[PDB]
């Protein structure tokens, strides 16, 4: 596997060992053959169990989430795929890695895509080499792997709603259920739902993922209510999923605009990642997946692999020359190469609308190739009239950083400004000059 030019998808089934038992191997050889080794996790939490793992191994832990006194003479660096794509977009010296791990490697979020484009592309050039670890390659039809033990696989009408009668099966379970749910506010909702019904219920999305997953180990839950970011190697002590088998997409209108199509079925990749959060104990037999509906390939023109685009075309390899998307997730987005890539000046505007501004890529490119520096919010409020963002059925106010009270209005429309509450605030302080 760690030879030069090589690219090994290792994907053993969910709960095989993958980063337990074969990643810490693979960094022992890699260190005995000094090779330069990155690890890839996807989230914060992942990454500490990571250091679980390889505990004793000279490995160097890039993040703050994990407490570690280092050798300084580590050749292996940890750190998550965000980290690693934010590192090669800013003025900031990456190592060129000769074994790249990316762990949990079907992540979709854009700056994984990027990563895996750039790592393969390195690959392809006989550079480097990579392993990217996940039961669910990119293009996978198989919804239902192998298992640590059996799975009871039942297709069932699963609400998206509170509801009063009809499920008896939902709240009769004395276990305990992973809930995979379209969107924060429709689990929100059943959340609510299940809460009035006696149930304690945990919650968990992207930006509330590593505080809120802590809960799952340190207070009893009867349900864990999560978006799809809990496909991410996130682990629990279930019995149970219930999966509605329904995601939102991000759909570029016209390059014009960015609205949260659906909610629509998931990929096969990602069913699979949903269902394999159960039947990892090889003793415990029995677990159930409950499916809310079937499958598509709704990775599709979906936003991501064109923002992925917008992050590779700004980030250096060689001279003029671009990295290109992963080969078997390439096809996901109808983008002309370096279509994306911006000045110098303008680049770091689009970085600083990612990182500080956390605005969505697609809104940062729009910002920073319209010539905008990252301080100037006046675009947030010369939008056209239907750009208007609503708060509770009225349009949503902010003060400017003039102090000068006006409506919400972008220039350009990005649906996940404002997606749940907490978003829209966020997007609030930005208009308002806060950050």
């Amino acid at each position: 596997m760690l030879k030069k030019k090589q690219l090994t998808v290792l994907d053993l089934h969910p709960g095989a060992g993958k980063t337990r038992r074969v990643l810490p191997e693979i960094v022992r050889e890699a260190i005995k053959k000094r090779l330069r080794t990155v690890i890839l996790a996807p989230t914060r939490v992942v990454a500490a169990e990571m250091e679980e793992a390889l505990r004793g191994l000279p490995v160097r832990y890039m993040t703050t989430a994990v407490n570690v006194t280092h050798s300084g003479t580590e050749i292996v660096d940890l750190m998550c795929h965000a980290t690693f794509t934010s590192r090669l977009l800013q003025p900031i010296r990456v190592p060129n890695y000769n074994l790249n791990i990316m762990d949990e490697a079907h992540f979709t979020d854009p700056s994984s895509i990027a990563a895996r484009g750039y790592i393969s592309t390195r690959v392809e050039m006989g550079e480097a080499a990579a392993i990217f670890m996940t039961a669910t390659p990119p293009g996978t039809r198989d919804a239902f792997p192998d298992s640590n033990s059996p799975i009871m696989d039942t297709e069932v009408e699963v609400p998206e709603r509170a509801w009063s009668s009809g499920f008896d099966w939902v709240t009769d379970h004395s276990g305990k259920t992973v809930w995979f749910v379209p969107s924060v506010r429709n689990g929100n909702e059943i959340a609510a739902c299940l809460t009035k019904a006696g149930k304690r219920v945990i919650q968990l999305s992207r930006k509330t993922f590593e505080t809120e997953f802590q809960k799952t180990k340190n207070q009893e839950w009867d349900f864990v209510i999560t978006t799809d970011i809990s496909e991410m190697g996130a682990n629990f002590k279930a019995d149970r999923v219930i999966d509605s088998r329904r995601c939102l997409k991000p759909v570029i209108l016209d390059g014009e605009r960015v609205i949260l199509a659906g909610p629509m079925p998931v990929t096969h990749a990602s069913a699979a990642q949903r269902r394999g959060r159960i039947g990892r104990n090889p003793n415990k037999p029995g677990d159930e997946y409950m499916y809310g509906g079937g499958c598509a390939e709704t990775d599709e023109g979906h936003a991501h692999w064109l923002e992925a685009r917008m992050l590779l075309d700004n980030i250096y390899l060689q001279d003029g020359l671009i990295a290109s998307l992963y080969r078997p997730e390439a096809d996901k987005v109808a983008a002309i190469e370096g279509e994306f890539k911006l000045r110098t000046e303008q680049r770091k505007t689009f970085v600083e609308l990612m990182k500080r501004g956390d605005l969505p890529v697609w809104l940062a490119y729009q910002v920073a190739s319209a010539g905008i520096t990252y301080t100037d919010r006046r675009w947030c409020f010369d939008g056209t009239t239907n750009n208007t963002i609503m708060e509770d059925s009225v349009p949503a106010e902010v003060w400017t950083k003039y102090g000068e009270k006006r409506v919400l209005k972008p220039r350009w429309m990005d649906a996940r400004v404002c997606s749940d509450h907490a978003a829209l605030k966020s997007f609030k302080e930005f208009a308002a000059g806060k950050r």
